[PDB]
C-alpha cells in the first residue's frame, strides 16, 4: 500500500499517494505523477454511494473506464482510495492523461484548415467506433468533451459547451429508443462548426432547438413518419416544422464538397438512415487517414450489471472489488 497525503483544495479535502504531486485544481485535480514525469488529471467522485443512483452510477463510470483501452477514448490510468477496508471504503480517485485543452479553447482562435477538420474529425470517428463496438453510446459528444494535444491528437471522455447545441432530435423529442448514431449527429454538429466557424443550431430552448434543426434537414418526411407510434408526437414533430427551409449547400458554401457530402450523411433527422462511425471512417474524405487495419473494436463488455436492481451496499462492494482488482497497463 502507498503512502498517501491530505491536503485542502477549493474547500475540498483530497487525499491521494505521494506518487502524485502538486495537485491543481481544474471536482478534477490536475497533478504531476512522479512516478513517470508526466501530468495526469484526478477525477475525485462526488458522493459516490450517497444513493443507489449514485452507486450504480460510481460502478457504471468504473467498469466502463477501466474497459477503454483505445488511443481516442480516455482511459484509466490509476484508481485509487485511502480507505484500508470496504468498511471504511468511502471515496474514489480515477486517474488519466492530463490533455491540453478542449476542443472548445482551440477554435477561440482561427477557423480551421480543411486538413485539420479531417483528421480531428478522423479522430473522433475512430473513437466513438470504439465506443460503440462495445455497445456504449455517448449522448453527450460536444467539443468541451473533446481533449486534443499538442499534437492534434483527440481523446473523447465525458465530464459526468452546450449538449444540446450538438443533440440529436430524437432526444429532444423524447423519441426513448436512441440508436448509437445519436453520436453521429452530435459528431455532425462538431464538424460543421470547425468548418464554418459557429454553432449550427445555435437554440434557446429545445423548442427553438428542434425548429433550427428541421428547418436544414427538412419535415419529417413519410418513411419516418411510420416508425412513430405515439400520434401526438407524429403530430408534433410536424408542427415544428413550419420555418420556411433551409439547403445544406447554402450553409456550407466553400468547404469541401467531400466534407458537406458527409455532413449530409451524418445529419440526417432518421436516426436509421444516419451513417455509422465505422461507414464513416471509410469516406473518402478521410482517404488521407483511413487504415482499416488501425480501427480497433472493443473486447467484449459485460454489462449485465445495468439490468441489475440492488442494495447501495451492494453496488459498494462491487465497486470496490473493482478498485482494488485493477492492474495498470504497461
Ligand atoms: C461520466 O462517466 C463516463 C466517462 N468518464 C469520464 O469521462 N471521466 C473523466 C472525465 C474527465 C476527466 C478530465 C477532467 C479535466 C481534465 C483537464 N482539462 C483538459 C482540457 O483542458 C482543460 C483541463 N482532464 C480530464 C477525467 C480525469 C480522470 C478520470 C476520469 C475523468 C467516460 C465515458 C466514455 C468512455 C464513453 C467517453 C462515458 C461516461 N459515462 S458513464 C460510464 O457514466 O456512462
Amino acid at each position: 500500500r502507498p503512502t498517501f497525503y491530505r491536503q485542502e483544495l477549493n474547500k475540498t479535502i483530497w487525499e491521494v499517494p505521494e506518487r502524485y504531486q502538486n495537485l491543481s485544481p481544474v471536482s478534477v485535480c490536475a497533478a504531476f505523477d512522479t512516478k513517470t514525469g508526466h501530468r495526469v488529471a484526478v477525477k475525485k467522485l462526488s458522493r459516490p454511494f450517497q444513493s443507489i443512483i449514485h452507486a450504480k452510477r460510481t460502478y457504471r463510470e468504473l467498469r466502463l473506464l477501466k474497459h477503454m483501452k483505445h488511443e481516442n477514448v480516455i482511459g484509466l490510468l490509476d484508481v485509487f482510495t485511502p480507505a484500508r477496508s470496504l468498511e471504511e471504503f468511502n471515496d474514489v480517485y480515477l486517474v488519466t492523461h492530463l490533455m491540453g485543452a478542449d476542443l472548445n479553447n482551440i477554435v477561440k482562435c482561427q477557423k480551421l484548415t480543411d486538413d485539420h477538420v479531417q483528421f480531428l474529425i478522423y479522430q473522433i470517428l475512430r473513437g466513438l467506433k470504439y465506443i460503440h463496438s462495445a455497445d456504449i453510446i455517448h449522448r453527450d459528444l460536444k467539443p468541451s468533451n473533446l481533449a486534443v494535444n499538442e499534437d492534434c491528437e483527440l481523446k473523447i471522455l465525458d465530464f459526468y459547451v452546450a449538449t444540446r447545441w450538438y443533440r440529436a432530435p430524437e432526444i429532444m423529442l423524447n423519441w426513448m429508443h436512441y440508436n448509437q448514431t445519436v453520436d453521429i449527429w452530435s459528431v455532425g454538429c462538431i464538424m460543421a462548426e470547425l468548418l464554418t466557424g459557429r454553432t449550427l443550431f445555435p437554440g434557446t430552448d429545445h423548442i427553438d432547438q428542434l425548429k433550427l434543426i428541421l428547418r436544414l434537414v427538412g419535415t419529417p418526411g413519410a418513411e419516418l413518419l411510420k416508425k412513430i407510434s405515439s400520434e401526438s408526437a407524429r403530430n408534433y414533430i410536424q408542427s415544428l416544422t413550419q420555418m420556411p427551409k433551409m439547403n445544406f449547400a447554402n450553409v456550407f458554401i466553400g468547404a469541401n464538397p467531400l466534407a458537406v457530402d458527409l455532413l449530409e450523411k451524418m445529419l440526417v433527422l432518421d436516426s436509421d438512415k444516419r451513417i455509422t462511425a465505422a461507414q464513416a471512417l471509410a469516406h473518402a474524405y478521410f482517404a488521407q487517414y483511413h487504415d482499416p487495419d488501425d480501427e480497433p473494436v472493443a473486447d467484449p463488455y459485460d454489462q449485465s450489471f445495468e439490468s441489475r436492481d440492488l442494495l447501495i451496499d451492494e453496488w459498494k462492494s462491487l465497486t470496490y472489488d473493482e478498485v482494488i482488482s485493477f492492474v495498470p497497463p504497461p
